[PDB]
Order: C-alpha cells, then sequence, then structure tokens
C-alpha cells in the first residue's frame, strides 16, 4: 500500500516524511503485517526497541508465521524483558530512597491528597478546580455555580480513601469481593446511592470495549479476587501486580460508574501494602491512559504496565527533591 | 401540695393564676393523682373535655381506683370518642370536596411539593430556604455558602418521594420491610451512604425515649409490617392508621438518622393509598409534634392522632381555596 512510499522515503533522508507515511498505512490497516514489521525495523533506528517489540509482537498475533516479524521478535523478546526489569529496579532504588525518611515529607503527603482527588475526578470529566476541591473537603460547604453531583464525587473520594487507610491498608489477610463493594459504596454513594456498592444490572460500552454481561459479573469478580490472593500475583513485581489488578477490574467493569476511581484506588492499596507511595494518573494523561488500556484489550498488557511504572517513577520523583 | 393554693385561686376569679399553680404542682409531680383530677375538673370549665379526659386517663394509670378520676372518666370517655369521631367525619367531607375537582388545584399541588420538602427537612434542623430548595431541585446546582449535607438531604427527599410515587403508591399488595429500607436508602443515601437503608447497630437516645436495642430492631420491624398489612389496621380510620404507623416506626427508631423523614413519608403513602392528599407537619409545629410523641410514649396515643388529623384538615383547607 502506502508502505512502499514509506520505505522509499526511509532510503535517503526524509525520516519525518517516512514516519508520517508509516502512521497513515497503519491508520488505514492497523492489522497490516508488513507495515507493522517495517515500522518496527524503522523504530529500532530511533533506539526505540520497546515500540519495535510491540510492533513485531502485534504482527505475530495477526500472522503467527511471518518470517521478518519472527526473526526480529525472537531477538527483541528477551531484550525488552531485561529493559523492563531494569526499570523496575530503578523504581525499587527510588522507593529505598523515599522509604529512608519527618516534617519535610509530611508537607508533600498533604499536598498530594487534594492532588490525587483532583486528577482521579478530573480524568472522568469533573470540572472542579484543586482550590474548589480543597474548599469542599476543608469547609464541607458547597462551591457556587458548580453542580452538586461533581461535588459529591469529591466527598465520595475522600470517604473511600479514608476507609482504605483506616480499614484496608494495615489489615492482615485476603482481599474479598465485599472490600471492593465497600470502596465503591463510598466512591459512588453520595452521587448514586441506589447503584453504589452494587454490580451492573445492564450491559454497557467502555470506548470500544464491551465488558462481560451482567449475568457473568459475579463469576468474573470471584475469579478476580482469587487472582488477587493467588501465589503467582504475590510473586509479581508490586508495580506489575498493581497495573494488572487495575486493568483486570476496569476490563470486568462491574459497576455502572466509578470503575476507574475504584480501580485507581485498588491499585494504590496494592502499591501501599508493598511499601510504595500512592500514585496519581494525571488528567493530562487520559489520552495515553485510554490508548494503553485499548492496547491491552488488543492483546498486549505491557504498554499499560510501563505507563503505570512511569506514573510510579514521576510520583517517586517530586517526593525526592521536596525532601532533598 | 401547691394544688391547695391552686384550688383556692379557682374559688373567686383568678383563672390564669390558678392554671399556672396547677402547672407548677404537675411540674413537681406529674404523677400527682389529685393534681391531675383537679386540673381535669378545671379544664372542663374552659370547655376542654379532650384535655380533661387526658388528665383523668393519666391519673387512672397511676391510681386505677381513684373515685373522683373514675366518675369523671366514665362520663368523658364516650363523649371524647364522639368528639373525635365527628372530627374524622369533618375530614371525610373535606376529602369528598377535594376529590371532586383542573388548573386551580394544579397550582397548589406543585407549590406543596417544595413545601413538603422544605418542612420535612427544616423540622430536623435544615437551614435551606424554599427558594434554595427550588434552586437545588430545578437546577441540580449547589447553593452558595450552604453546607453540602443540607443540600443532599433535599436530593434524598426528592428521590424518596419520586420512588414512592413511581413504585409504591399505585402498587397492589402487602408493604414489606424492604420497601421501608428502599425509602430510607434514598432519604439518607446522598448524606450517609454507609448507613442508608441499613438498621441501627448502636443503642441511641431520642430526647427522653430509649428505642429498642439494635438486637431487637429486626423482630420489632417484622411485627410492625405485620400490623401494616393486618385486617385491624385496614379497619382503622385512614387518619388513625397513618398516625399510628408513624408513631410505631418512630418509636422503634430503626435507623441512626432519617427516622422522622421516613415516618412522615410512610404516613403519606398510607393517606394517599386511601385517597387522601399527602400532608405536611410544618417546622413551627416541632414543639407540639414532640410533645404529642412524648405523650404517646407516656401511654396516650390520642393527642398525636388529633395532631395528625389537624395537619390533615389544614392541608385539606389549603386545597379547598380552589372551590
Ligand atoms: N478500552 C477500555 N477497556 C477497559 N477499560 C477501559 C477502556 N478505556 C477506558 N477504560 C477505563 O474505564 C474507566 C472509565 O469508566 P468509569 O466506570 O466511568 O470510571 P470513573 O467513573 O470512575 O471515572 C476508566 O478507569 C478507564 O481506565
Ligand atoms: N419522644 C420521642 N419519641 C419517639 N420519637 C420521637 C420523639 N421525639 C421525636 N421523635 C421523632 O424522632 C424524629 C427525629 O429522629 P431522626 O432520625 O433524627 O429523624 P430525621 O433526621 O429525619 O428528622 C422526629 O422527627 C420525631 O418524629
Ligand atoms: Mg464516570
Ligand atoms: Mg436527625
Amino acid at each position: 500500500a502506502a508502505l512502499n512510499q514509506a520505505l522509499e522515503m526511509k532510503r535517503q533522508g526524509k525520516r519525518e516524511k517516512a514516519q508520517k507515511l508509516f502512521m497513515h498505512a497503519l491508520k488505514m490497516d492497523p492489522d497490516f503485517v508488513d507495515a507493522l514489521t517495517e515500522f518496527g525495523i524503522f523504530s529500532e533506528e530511533d533506539k526505540d526497541i520497546i515500540q519495535a517489540d510491540y510492533l513485531y509482537t502485534r504482527a505475530l498475533t495477526i500472522s503467527p508465521y511471518h518470517e521478518k516479524a519472527l526473526v526480529n521478535r525472537d531477538r527483541t523478546l528477551p531484550l525488552v524483558e531485561e529493559i523492563d526489569q531494569r526499570y523496575f529496579s530503578i523504581i525499587d532504588s527510588k522507593v529505598k530512597k523515599v522509604m529512608s525518611i519527618n516534617s519535610a515529607l509530611r508537607r508533600v503527603m498533604e499536598e498530594t491528597y487534594y492532588h490525587h482527588i483532583y486528577h482521579t475526578v478530573a480524568i472522568g470529566g469533573n470540572t472542579l478546580t484543586l482550590s474548589e476541591i480543597r474548599h469542599i473537603l476543608e469547609t464541607r460547604y458547597a462551591v457556587p455555580g458548580k453542580s452538586l453531583e461533581e461535588q459529591n464525587e469529591v466527598i465520595g473520594m475522600h470517604a473511600a480513601m479514608k476507609y482504605i487507610n483506616t480499614t484496608l491498608v494495615s489489615r492482615i489477610g485476603s482481599v474479598t469481593i465485599s472490600d471492593v463493594l465497600e470502596i465503591h459504596r463510598r466512591v459512588l454513594g453520595y452521587v448514586d446511592p441506589v447503584e453504589a456498592g452494587r454490580f451492573r444490572t445492564t450491559q454497557v460500552l467502555v470506548g470500544h470495549h464491551i465488558p462481560p454481561h451482567p449475568q457473568d459479573v459475579e463469576k468474573q469478580m470471584q475469579e478476580f479476587v482469587q487472582w488477587l490472593n493467588s501465589e503467582e500475583a504475590m510473586n509479581l513485581h508490586p508495580v506489575e501486580f498493581a497495573a494488572l489488578a487495575h486493568y483486570k477490574l476496569v476490563y470486568i467493569h462491574p459497576f455502572i460508574d466509578g470503575n476507574g476511581r475504584t480501580s485507581r484506588l485498588l491499585m494504590n492499596l496494592i502499591l501501599m501494602q508493598a511499601g510504595y507511595p500512592p500514585i496519581t494518573i494525571r488528567k493530562e494523561q487520559r489520552s495515553d491512559y485510554y490508548h494503553v488500556l485499548e492496547a491491552a484489550n488488543e492483546g498486549d498488557v505491557r504498554p499499560f504496565i510501563r505507563f503505570i511504572a512511569k506514573c510510579t517513577e514521576t510520583t517517586l520523583d517530586t517526593l525526592l527533591f521536596a525532601t532533598t
């Protein structure tokens, strides 16, 4: 197709012109095996092995026998595994630095409470400012010219995090379906008391994702909590357990609304129980965040794990410098 | 005691001075049999047979053999039953007039929705104005410089009444414990999602009333719903059924908060199912409303029935401005 115009562009200069052409041929057919493999080869020239591996991996799901994809993937597979493991060790060192501290840290922890609430509500459509959120939580008084629903999302958030810290963080034992229901009960409660802490009764659509049918949600969730308490899940790197737990919940989509808020909170319960700080996916990241989740639906869960690992690194930085 | 000073004050003028003295002797001993009976006699001179009869009935619970209380109660008892029955027939006629109507009525019906919400929340401490309540329900936008909890009480009310009208009013069959839980779920939901539609786990105090222990709430409520569906309850005058349902639920006090709001709503479900309009206990009535509830706890549920019957008459009067 337009891939031939891309390859000719790569040969003798025109890198930017070639990259745009590759994107066009993939925009028409994102299942175009030869376009994926050629773009993967092109990505390695920019030192982007991670993307190249995804491109080669994506092609081998379409055509599991493509020779050019195969010979390249067989080289990128263990290499990327090593690149990702090294990043998780960088994260582990920054956690050692953060968990080796106090008054300097306390000031950061209070600043980030309103920051976590602002971004978890703003990522789902909420118009309230950090200043408006601070007014609501400190005063208990309403913000003028702003809907009551948007303000009850904030009261719900505060209550859910207060419940996790008080009841769930320091708690010894297995995580149950009821613990998940108690989080949502608070997240959605002040907004929708009828649906809060209750599963979806209807079939819904999340972007291009069609979650399990309401008849299957109970079996899917019982299987989910089993995985949370399974030995293999506890053997995973905490940053991997947290992203997988988040993804898996957001996929099941057990509730009408508040599935992301609950999932981003369950993720933070996981991290914290492993001695990691709570993390925030900023409202500006919605596009990549949605893209990586979409990529995980398509078969590759890795770009989401990396997105979560990057949010954890950026949270660990910020903490380090405000205490350095 | 000071009753002798009260009795002498009655002899030759000084009515106001004698009445205050009677109140003082009752403020010291509210179980003083001779003070109750003599105030009962005194009340009849003012044409208040209803209160005189309350006084004689109160004395006969303390001393079930007091001759002066007995001879008077035997006379006032069937007389009061006649006075109360006549009032219920006045109410019945005003319901016939109201349910024989339209544009004149429609204007009243809409104004009473916001009016019922304003008084049910204002009676429990809520500072929101009728105009602020109208803003919240019509716009879905918050009222500035007013707490979020006060505004979520209003959202809860609207949802609860919407659920009763849509699901409960025109529904055929028996009322369940779950229907009561569904009303409270909406009344309290937006304020306290944790406790909404869930029974008290702790023992509480309501004024001077100590409701059943949380261990007993389920048995007390199962007995309550049985009475709601019982033949004897359906045989009562609708204004009496509604007054008693409310008293019985508010006595049990099954929830941490929202007991009065659910009770005043359950009472309106009863009235409406009997073709009566919904009624409102105005915020200015909290004092009498509580006095009459305290009095029902003390053994006499009649002054609360009359309180409810008067609220129903005043509601029927506003609607009769249309004819
Ligand atoms: N393709 C997808 N598949 C699964 N989950 C997705 C997809 N795209 C977005 N999501 C998730 O769906 C959630 C949005 O649904 P929602 O229940 O309304 O969450 P919230 O209301 O708490 O903001 C977000 O957590 C997002 O992570
Ligand atoms: N002495 C009493 N005995 C029983 N119930 C009472 C007494 N005094 C008041 N009540 C009832 O208790 C209610 C207050 O309880 P509450 O849970 O706070 O209801 P709400 O918050 O909806 O107003 C009042 O509405 C009244 O109906
Ligand atoms: Mg949403
Ligand atoms: Mg109260």
